[PDB]
C-alpha cells in the first residue's frame, strides 16, 4: 500500500545482494519491498517499473550485467532509472555487478546518472544513504 | 626475470566475458600475455596457479571477482598472494572485476584498501592502459 521504496532487480541478485539490503532498509524504518518486482527473461522491464512505482513513494533498480542483458527489448533504460509519477520519484540507480564498458554497450547514457556502486560502497553505506534520501535527513 | 611479460588469473566466469578482451587489447599494446593457462576453477590451488605463472611471467595480476574468491575454499591467507613476489617477478595491479565491497570485507579485508582497478568505473582500454603503463615503464 504505502510502501516507501521497491528494489527492482535480477533474478541473479535477489538472494545475493537485494534481500540483505532490504533487511538493512528495515532496519533503520524503511518499509520495502521486492519480491514481486525480480525481473524475468521474458518480462516487461517498463511495466514493472510503473506497477511498482503506483504504490512506493520511491524507486531504485540493481543494474548488473544480468539486469540489462534480461530485457534485451529495452533500447531507452536510461529514461527509466529517472521515471517519475504522482510525487514518486525513481532514485539512486545501483551499479551492482557491471562493467563501464557493458553499461557504455547498452545505454551510454546511464554512465551520467546519480548512481551508487557495490564495489566502492558497502550494503550498510548504500542502505544508509537511500535512508538518508527517504527519511528526508539532514534537511 | 622472465619471457611472458603479463599472465593474468582470473575465474572460468570471466575468461570469455573480460580476460580475453583485454589479453587481446594488451597484445594491441604490445605485452606478451598469455591467460589461457591460468583459469582457476573450483577445487584449484590459487597458489600454485600464481606460483606457476610467475615462474614464466615478469608481472602477475588477479581478476577479483566474487566468481574468484568462490573459488578457492581453503583460501584462508589471499591477501598476501595478490602481492606475491617469487624470484625477481611481482603480482601486481588487482582488477576488481565483479565484486562486491562487502564481498571482499568478508574474504581479504586487507585489499579493500589496496590499490586496484575497477572494471565497474574503467573501460577495458581504460585499463590496459594502465597496465602497459606500468609494465613497459612508460
Amino acid at each position: 500500500s504505502e510502501y516507501d521504496l521497491f528494489i527492482s532487480h535480477a533474478s541473479e541478485d535477489k538472494e545475493d545482494f537485494v534481500r540483505p539490503l532490504a533487511e538493512t532498509l528495515q532496519q533503520l524504518g524503511v518499509n520495502v519491498w521486492y519480491d514481486e518486482f525480480t525481473l524475468k527473461v521474458g518480462d516487461s522491464l517498463r511495466q514493472k517499473i510503473d506497477s511498482g512505482l503506483r504504490n512506493s513513494k520511491y524507486g531504485t533498480v540493481v543494474l548488473s550485467t544480468d539486469f540489462i542483458k534480461k530485457d534485451w527489448t529495452n533500447y531507452e533504460l536510461d529514461g527509466l532509472v529517472a521515471r517519475e509519477m504522482n510525487g514518486h520519484k525513481m532514485i539512486l540507480p545501483i551499479w551492482h555487478k557491471i562493467t563501464k564498458n557493458d553499461v557504455l554497450d547498452y545505454s551510454p547514457n546511464l554512465a551520467d546518472k546519480v548512481a551508487l556502486n557495490t564495489s566502492v560502497n558497502s550494503i550498510e553505506e548504500i542502505a544508509h544513504q537511500l535512508a538518508d534520501v527517504i527519511l528526508n535527513r539532514h534537511h
